[PDB]
């Protein structure tokens, strides 16, 4: 059954861990595996203690995230519906133990520097189970990059990449993300001038503006293969739908309105709602190195604003990608 933490995180690997993010789910650490950067997401399961305000998931409840992360990681090697826009998943393990002191040290450093909304994970007993998901290191989330983009042209590339990635996943898997807040959009520098994707056998390119965008976090996602749906049933989760202070929290209520609290159903419009949320972040909450001040540039901005006010009349990411003027 489960392996000890040291199977996954031997000493040199633990010593190189730096905490890079968190959520109610648990903790994310960056480290190195065989000279390669990775991101490790650690989720406590099956235990009785409250963790970060919630009871722990069971194996059955964590399985949908695991399945979808795997299925989406495969899209980079497919052919008819191919994209590198979703994070690569390297491995999944079930680990048993108390939290490693070295992870706690990394946890403390993050709390001392950025502040944490989580419980310090020091109360777990030596029989505690965790799921440990090791992903490719995808770069820095859009939220943390909100002051770091070159200009609105970069924003355009980012929106195009996200729309293409979601379209490819809609086509292949009838995928909805359902939680694509700006912490879940990663950016990494790339030397490639053009990025490629293939949608239903047709290959296209997108100018990178020097960034490759990776989508992460399938805790609320839904997809289906051969009529078997894998999803998060949030029909009894009342708190998901009472958040405030950010447009993000409206999106959950809107999704619920549009699917009648039936989470198994396919409503690809939910990908449009998140894209609209993201476009808003780009227009309101980002500062750019190059400004709102040349003709070529002001035109790009006018196009992003026109996209913002018209995108909600498209039925899916595929519909936006294929029919919206922003991408023509
Ligand atoms: N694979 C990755 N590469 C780089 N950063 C990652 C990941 C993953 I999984 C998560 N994160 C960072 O941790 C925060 C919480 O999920 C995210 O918002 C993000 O800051």
């Amino acid at each position: 059954g489960p392996v000890p933490f040291s199977h996954c995180l031997p000493t040199e690997k633990l010593q190189r861990c730096e905490k890079i993010g968190e959520g109610v789910f648990g903790e994310v650490f960056q480290t190195i595996a065989d000279h390669t950067p990775v991101a490790i997401k650690i989720i406590a399961i099956e235990g009785p203690d409250l963790v970060n305000g919630s009871h722990q998931k069971t194996f059955e409840e964590i399985l949908p995230e695991i399945i979808i992360s795997k299925e989406l990681s495969l899209l980079s090697g497919e052919v008819c519906n191919r994209t590198e826009g979703f994070i690569g998943l390297n491995s999944v393990h079930c680990v048993q133990g108390s939290y490693p002191p070295l992870l706690l040290k990394a946890w403390d450093h993050y709390n001392s520097t950025k502040g944490s909304a989580n419980d310090r994970p020091d109360f777990f007993k030596d029989d505690q189970l965790f799921i440990v998901l090791e992903f490719e290191f995808g770069g820095i989330d859009l939220e943390q990059m909100r002051t770091k983009l070159s200009s609105l042209a970069t924003a355009k590339s980012i929106l195009h990449q996200l729309t293409a990635s979601l379209a490819v996943a809609e086509a292949s898997l009838r995928f909805e993300h359902r939680d694509l807040h700006w912490g879940n959009v990663l950016l990494k520098k790339t030397s490639l001038k053009k990025l490629h994707y293939t949608l239903n056998g047709k290959s296209s390119t997108i100018p990178s503006c020097g960034l490759q965008v990776s989508i992460i976090d399938y805790t609320l996602s839904r997809l289906e293969r051969d009529g078997i749906v894998v999803f998060c049933d949030v029909s009894m989760d009342e708190d998901l739908f009472t958040g405030d202070g950010d447009y993000q929290f409206d999106i959950y209520r809107l999704m619920k309105k549009e699917n009648n609290n039936r989470w198994g159903e396919y409503h690809p419009y939910s990908n449009v709602l998140w894209l609209h949320y993201l476009t808003d972040k780009m227009l309101k909450q980002m500062t750019f190195k190059t400004k709102c001040n040349t003709p070529a540039m002001k035109q790009i901005k006018r196009k992003i604003q026109e996209f913002h006010r018209t995108m909600l009349n498209f039925s899916s990411a595929t519909d936006l990608l294929c029919q919206h003027s922003l991408f023509k």
